[PDB]
């Protein structure tokens, strides 16, 4: 029932700055805040967000993650002159103090709590806070790396105390390691901390041995801290997506968090002087999108780093775009991760194998400066178009609408009939072909309609008209559940077929991925592992212009179809056409709700069957040489 996105911001947090020459801190400027908000204003995103006000974090809230001694010392900084502020700043590592920074730090902390309360009270579905100073380096008794108070650490502890949450996920995609968060939740299994960061074999700041992949936590919390070190610069979109598909997402979806907090540092984007990575700002549209199915969309994005003012503004807009549900931009040129990234991904999965089900099979040997401006992202006039069987009135959300075959469209169905289906005059089945062409014409030719769902009776004729009409326009991904062959040719390079069936069928084709999941209670955990580890990696590298989902009537499927429909909307700008054979009121309502951008119910509780993981890893061995994004280990060299 929650809707809308909160944008917490206040220009007061830009009224402190570095007052002496210091090459280590010159990049942390107030302009990072003003450029970010002005970019959101230019693209119309701020106007679409609920402007929740900023407040000061109280002393009792600061003491949640900081000591009385450190709070008392920072509290005296407003009364210090420039000379005394230099003496206080050199007691810490790479951080400056201003006479207004204590005031702003309480605002940056209070802003994060305002976002947490807005999300947990269902007043908004998600939100982002544009705060300054950052926080993820701050520790219990020390300022560190431009950070005074650990804003994200506050949010997790705040949501624990005031809402009795048992599982909170923190995703730190800033290019630096948020060691302040790791120290805070080292022994806490209730707060899962994931962080990738420029490491370069401990040669990069903050040069900490505990920033490596071997630090998995301590005590009752071991396995709930996940560090992914980047040992070379220049990491690309393929490296970031490999990290998500093969490390973060498989852990996050079986952890099943009740709230997702993001340490959103954009110094991991291209052009940044600190990160020196090569990921485009568009990648953050998908990093946000792939996490939104978690915790029923309850996602609190908190700003951290980001120092290229041009790259910062573009990356912020791509994040808020996805938070508002706007379509995701297509990502081209995706392939395998580099050797250094595959090594880091390899080592993390190995050390985490003793803690998570998705990596359990790895433990035993019997099992195993200038870049182009991003395109304009615009939400469709109506997002989803539904056509139920004739005479079936349904209650649709405000994002949806029924079909009204035009005269030009009706002439198209006639010439198609008088060529391939000469003997076919069963009225309703013929009229379903008119709806398919009507929806597809509205999806591809204009930004009026994004996706749609069509209920059909005869499959082979319906899927043939759908696919052949979309091809005669570039590339279609087909995800079909059910058995038997379909009128789909995968000989050229225009179609990729994902089939989930019950009877095992040898593929012998590189453009086909057949998943034979054995019927059982663990079918939910098996499908989720194949979705994150196989289906999504090939779909993102394939980069289709349209997704065609097909569900035969003789469809277990109910629990996972919503998650697939949401996640798969990261492909093809969200343009997905779903063909459901037969009428299932529950399946159609679940399909339309996910297509319309609504939040999906969590899966909650596990571990899949070893025969399924064995089948899935055989699929990866057969396809990873063509689709490199499937690789999660370093390739063997001749
Ligand atoms: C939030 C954040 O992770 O971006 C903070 C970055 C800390 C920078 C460390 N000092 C490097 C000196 C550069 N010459
Ligand atoms: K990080
Ligand atoms: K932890
Ligand atoms: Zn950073």
């Amino acid at each position: 029932a929650a809707s809308g996105s909160a944008l917490i911001f206040d220009e007061e947090m830009s009224r402190y700055k570095l007052l002496w020459t210091d090459p280590a801190c010159e990049i942390e400027v107030p302009e990072r805040l003003t450029v970010s908000y002005e970019a959101l204003r230019t693209h119309g995103l701020a106007q679409r967000c609920k402007a929740v006000p900023v407040r000061q974090a109280t002393e009792q809230e600061i003491l949640l993650a900081h000591s009385e001694e450190y709070l008392e010392a920072v509290k005296q900084t407003p009364g210090m002159n420039v000379e005394e502020l230099m003496a206080f700043s050199k007691k810490y590592n790479d951080v400056y103090f201003h006479q207004n920074i204590y005031h702003c730090a309480k605002l940056a902390a209070g802003a994060t709590l305002q976002l947490v309360d807005s999300v947990m009270k269902r007043e908004v579905r998600n939100g982002m806070a544009l705060v300054r100073p950052p926080g993820h380096h701050s520790q219990r008794s020390a300022a560190n790396g431009f950070c005074v108070f650990n804003n994200v650490a506050f949010a997790a502890l705040y949501a624990k105390k005031n809402y009795n949450l048992n599982r909170i996920l923190i995703v730190d995609w800033d290019v630096h390691h948020g060691q302040g968060i790791q120290y805070c939740f080292e022994e806490d299994p209730s707060v899962l901390y994931f962080s990738w960061h420029r490491y370069e074999h401990q040669s990069f700041w903050p040069n900490l041995p505990e920033s490596d992949y071997s630090s998995v936590g301590k005590g009752k919390g071991s396995g709930f801290n996940i560090n992914l070190p980047w040992n070379k610069v220049g990491m690309t979109n393929s490296d970031y997506l490999a990290a998500f598909f093969h490390v973060l997402l498989p852990v996050a979806y079986e952890f099943d968090p009740e709230l997702v907090i993001v340490s959103a540092g954009f110094d991991s984007a291209i052009g940044d002087p600190e990160g020196e990575m090569c990921a485009l700002p568009e990648i953050f549209a998908h990093l946000t999108h792939l996490l939104m199915p978690l915790a029923a969309g309850k996602m609190c994005v908190v700003l951290e780093g980001g120092y290229n003012l041009t790259s910062l503004g573009q990356s912020v807009c791509q994040t808020v775009h996805s938070l508002l549900g706007d379509p995701t931009p297509r990502i081209s040129g995706l392939g395998t991760a580099c050797d250094s990234a595959l090594e880091s991904i390899q080592n993390v999965r190995n050390v985490q194998s003793s803690y998570w089900s998705s990596f359990k099979h790895l433990a035993q040997s019997e099992t195993n400066i200038v870049w182009p401006e991003p395109l304009k992202r615009m939400p469709a006039s109506v997002r989803t178009v539904v056509v139920p069987p004739p005479g079936v009135e349904l209650t649709l959300p405000k994002n949806c609408q029924h079909s009204d075959i035009s005269e030009s469209t009706a002439k198209e169905v006639q010439r198609i009939r008088d060529k391939h289906f000469h003997d076919l005059t069963d009225q309703n089945i013929l009229r379903s072909l008119g709806n398919i062409i009507s929806v597809l014409d509205r999806m591809m030719r204009s930004d009026e309609v994004c996706n749609g769902c069509v209920v059909v009776s005869d499959l082979s004729v319906s899927v043939q008209c759908a696919l052949q009409h979309a091809l005669t326009e570039e590339r279609v991904l087909v995800v079909y559940v059910g058995d038997g062959e379909l009128p789909v040719k995968t000989n050229d390079g225009k179609v990729f077929l994902v089939q989930i069936c019950t009877k095992e069928t040898e593929d012998k084709c590189v453009n086909r991925l057949t998943l034979c999941l054995r019927e059982g209670e663990s079918l939910t955990a098996g499908f989720m592992q194949a979705l994150l580890g196989l289906i999504l990696p090939v779909a993102y590298e394939f980069n289709p212009a349209l997704v065609l989902g097909i569900v035969e009537e003789t469809a277990r499927l109910m629990r996972v179809w919503g998650h697939m429909t949401c996640l798969i909307q990261g492909l093809a700008r969200g343009r997905m056409l779903t063909l459901l054979q037969g009428y299932d009121k529950d399946l159609l309502e679940l399909t339309v709700s996910a297509l319309s951008g609504a939040s999906i119910s969590p899966l909650g509780p596990r571990a899949p069957k070893p025969e399924d993981v064995e089948m899935m890893e055989k699929q990866r061995q057969r396809l990873q040489e063509r689709w490199g994004l499937l690789r999660c280990t370093v390739s063997e060299s001749w």
